[PDB]
């Protein structure tokens, strides 16, 4: 505890935005918690009264983790309030919501005023997200569980890697296993390296590719598990740029150790991405220069 902990009178719930794993996410302001800003707009991560605890530990700590991030492709942690009444967490305000859902919403199937993705449109994506993971593998950090759901969109459509559940140290489990994100070697050893993230950033650009489609339509995560495990991949989306399919094959080489790293993901698309990358990535930043 101590020191992130701020004052639960500074942070005033607005409106509620959707149920989360541990609580109700609500949308807020918050008093002092940014340099040079007086108050600012941010998500409210609370927990339901209910688990008392076993898990208002989990929550706190899950939040505890994020304290040693710090970067623009990774949602910030702007407080946390442990001690009192709802344990809550406040971070950086993603109005857009997950990957998942906001490439849900621009299906036709659900008529719009967004476009799907055009193929620079994605590399952007893709190479946001791949800066986030160069960051936090650079950091000696392994996320176990990458998938659209675990990224945030901003209101500018950054979109950043917001979902730290999973996410521990490279050195129980109530809930299912992101089976079809895993890669093989994970799925049979229980191993999870920088490597097998990449594995799943692959499938992210699947997701992307597909606007978030269900990976492995048809079989169960059992069938997935295996058919994974004897070198099974996904085929290439209806329309899916030659380039995009490409960086995917890339990331499901069988061998970990041929699968390229996230910065040498992203050094493939630099040549691609929006002007402005340059200067806030961690990539062309001078804690990696
Ligand atoms: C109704 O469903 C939802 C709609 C949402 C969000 N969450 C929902 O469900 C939880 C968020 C959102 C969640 C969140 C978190 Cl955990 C941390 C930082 N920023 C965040 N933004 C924005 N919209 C529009």
């Amino acid at each position: 505890p101590d020191e992130w902990e701020v004052a639960r009178e500074k942070i005033t719930m607005s409106r509620e935005l959707g149920q989360g794993s541990f609580g109700m996410v609500y949308e807020g302001v918050a008093k002092g918690v940014v340099k040079d800003e007086p108050e600012t707009r941010v998500a409210i991560k609370t927990v339901n009264e209910a688990a008392s605890m076993r898990e208002r530990i989990e929550f706190l700590n899950e939040a505890s983790v994020m304290k040693e991030f710090n970067c623009h492709h990774v949602v910030r942690l702007l407080g946390v309030v442990s001690q009192g009444q709802p344990t809550l967490v406040i971070m950086e305000l993603m109005t857009r919501g997950d990957l998942k859902s906001y490439l849900r919403s621009l299906r036709p199937e659900m008529e719009p005023v967004l476009a799907p993705p055009s193929l620079s449109k994605m590399i952007q994506m893709a190479g946001e997200i791949a800066d986030g993971m160069a960051y936090l593998n650079a950091n000696k950090f392994v996320h176990r569980d990458l998938a659209a759901r675990n990224c945030m969109v901003a209101e500018d459509f950054t979109v950043k890697i917001g979902d730290f559940g999973m996410t521990r140290d490279i050195y129980g489990g109530k809930g299912l296993l992101p089976v079809r994100w895993m890669s093989p070697e994970s799925l049979k050893d229980g191993v999870f390296t920088t490597y097998s993230d990449v594995w799943s950033f692959g499938v992210v650009l699947w997701e992307i590719a597909t606007l978030a489609e269900q990976p492995y339509q048809g079989l169960s995560n059992e069938q997935v598990l295996r058919f994974v495990m004897e070198g099974g991949l996904l085929d290439k989306p209806d329309n899916c740029p030659d380039m995009l399919f490409e960086l995917m094959r890339m990331c499901w080489q069988y061998n970990p150790k041929m699968r390229p790293s996230f910065l040498e993901i992203i050094s493939s698309i630099k040549e691609e991405m929006e002007p402005g990358f340059r200067e806030v990535s961690f990539y062309y930043s001078e804690e990696n220069k």
